[PDB]
């Protein structure tokens, strides 16, 4: 199964385009980071919904980390002001804390309770139609979270899902303007997230031939391009850019597996993207010995870099991560707490329903041991 | 700009989630071809639509390479049964003869001469929003018409395009069952088409890097799929099935060129694919001359075929022609007649639509010239 709710539109000065898009809407509310204010592509995209007939509230400084509880500063003066229309322009975090505000904009009845992926064997109730538009404009290269129905959200330290197709955005634009703002290690550690997804999506149990096209071109675009974006190539931060929403096309349908599950569990020692490279040659080199599928497409992955084999693959992620610098397991986190949390760690990945997608099905003991090898710097 | 609004279905046996995809539906109505008929494919579908509760009428027998006066046969048809979806199984032949009759059933002011793009340098009338749910389900592999946004019709032995978005279809399901019954030189005719469509939609002025990544993944598909589904290995036919859907995608978002123009006003002489990569090489060695973007795009292509060069990819084309036995130009048509005829078709070759979109705009001597290359085989 293929589809994308989601209308994208890419190119350089391409956030002028939200003129046309707010056209027949009259109250827009905009939540973005400090930097995009900072850099005035707020005061931008201001501009260009005021003079599209709408009013436009903005609210900006917004942190990471999404909860339940900063949910509930914002909904008030969301309330009172009217909103038909949400945009979020900044990270993943921005864009996923806007997913999760529509819902309970939209859906102002709906139990949180109720609707929160946080095992894999209990099933939420499904949520209703909502009906704001959202239109999303990711500032780093990125999250795929622009074209995703999925956001991350707390209530109170503990970490639920939100899946449905009502709050995958209708809209999403792609300007390269914003990500060349992108700190060098903001670029390194978001551009190896779009790595990690694409060979994710690449080898889940339900991959089609259609978010395969997707994920092969992510993956050869972050591959020949990335390191020359971290230096900051204005060119490669573009490409990259598309790369990004591209491995997210991929895995919206594909989904993920058992890299992205690891990372999740491992949130408090580090950022998403870092923590999944980091994993990622353990998790290859495990589902490799484990699955003939698995060994097979990641040689199909290697063949369309110019290699042959599976193993040609993970050697390679594992000297691309050596030359961007990622540090070693050992370097974020002292061996003390993270040798005490290991099997907590192990336990909650192995609950998560992301390894339902991974072509080899882990036991609690094997994720324990690969947690292991990871810190050792195996 | 990327977008699609098809949901795609894919997989053996997918035909019978036609049930889920009725549900609620009252009236159904199924366009068919003669092929799906006779080889039981029709009351499969049936059978799936009755279980889901619906009242199911049939037709079969929609001729390939329709005229506009397939309208007037079968919308009365159409108006008597009242159906409330629409399904087309068949090639593309049949999927834009349902996408025309939606277009006259849901408003039935219009006719074919307002709203066809008969002429570039006039805008035809739009057509307005339209209602009827459309189920497209391929049998050829493939003209891409189950996720594009036009229909093809003849008007005294020329083609024309109707173009708009309320025609796209709601639904593909992609059953390679379907195809498995092709012959041979139908298998070939509809895959060179996957070809032409992909290195076209590849080197048009709006190629996005999203098209980009469906129309390279359908050419390397099909180049090294297409030999052995001529000759009727089954998972072949199953990946340029898949293929084929690719490249429609691509040419949804990225057009199409000088060589599908050239094809539509010479559909006269013989079958669309026949013509199209008869055009092929010829089209490519002119774009190639004339700009720079179109060489360096076909070396791209040459090179992901683990080639070098334009000229390398040029002549892949022609041997690849060779090899499945397409004909010559003139063993179609008699040299009288087609000489008689050139002047003609170039000039309105140069009023299509289609040739904003290709990377040089030609003049009507230029088309003129390709015309008769491509008669003398050169
Ligand atoms: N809308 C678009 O975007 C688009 C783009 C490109 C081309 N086109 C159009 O599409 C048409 C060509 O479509 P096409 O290449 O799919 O071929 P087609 O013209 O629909 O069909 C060609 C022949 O194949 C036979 N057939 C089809 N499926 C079969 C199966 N499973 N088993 C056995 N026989 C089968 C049909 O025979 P029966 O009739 O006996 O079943 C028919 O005679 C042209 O009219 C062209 O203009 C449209
Ligand atoms: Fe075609």
């Amino acid at each position: 199964m293929f589809w994308l709710k989601t209308r994208i539109i890419e190119g350089e000065g391409s956030l002028s385009r939200l003129s046309r898009e707010v056209k027949g809407h009259e109250r827009v509310l905009i939540l973005a980071s400090g930097s995009m204010k900072r850099h005035g592509f707020l005061s931008e995209a201001e501009d260009y919904v005021k003079e599209a007939g709408a009013e436009v509230f903005s609210i900006a400084g917004l942190p990471a980390e999404p909860s339940v509880e900063v949910i509930e500063e914002f909904l008030p003066k969301v309330r009172e002001f009217g909103p038909d229309l949400l945009v979020a322009m900044g990270g993943g975090s921005v864009i996923d804390t806007t997913k999760a505000l529509k819902v309970f904009y939209d859906a102002p009845e709906l139990n949180f309770g109720e609707i929160a992926f946080i095992d894999r064997f209990s099933k939420p109730k499904p949520v209703p139609r909502l009906k704001t538009l959202l239109i999303a404009i990711p500032s780093t290269s990125g999250a795929g979270s622009e074209v995703s129905g999925a956001s991350v959200l707390k209530k109170g330290g503990v970490k639920y899902n939100i899946v449905t197709p009502e709050i995958a955005p209708d809209v999403a634009i792609l300007d390269p303007r914003l990500p060349r703002t992108m700190p060098p290690e903001v670029a390194r550690n978001s551009g190896l997230d779009v790595l990690v997804h694409g060979i994710e999506a690449y080898t889940t149990k339900v991959a089609s031939p259609f978010s395969d096209a997707m994920a092969i071109k992510a993956i050869k675009t972050v591959y020949r391009w990335l390191p020359l974006s971290v230096k900051g190539d204005e060119e490669a931060r573009a490409r990259v850019h598309y790369a990004a929403t591209m491995a997210g096309i991929a895995f919206l349908n594909a989904r993920l597996g058992l890299c992205h599950a690891m990372s999740h569990k491992a949130a408090w020692i580090g950022p998403h993207g870092l923590l999944n490279a980091v994993f990622l040659p353990y998790v290859m080199e495990f589902n490799a010995s484990k699955s003939d599928y698995a060994r097979r497409r990641y040689a199909e992955i290697a063949r369309e870099l110019g290699f042959q084999t599976a193993k040609d693959l993970i050697e390679v992620v594992k000297e691309l991560n050596e030359m961007l610098g990622v540090p070693k397991l050992g370097e974020l986190v002292d061996e003390e707490t993270f040798a005490s949390k290991v099997e907590e760690m192990a336990e909650k990945t192995y609950h998560d329903g992301l390894i339902a997608f991974n072509p080899v099905e882990p036991k609690p003991e094997e994720i324990k041991e690969l947690y292991l090898k990871a810190y050792r710097g195996e």
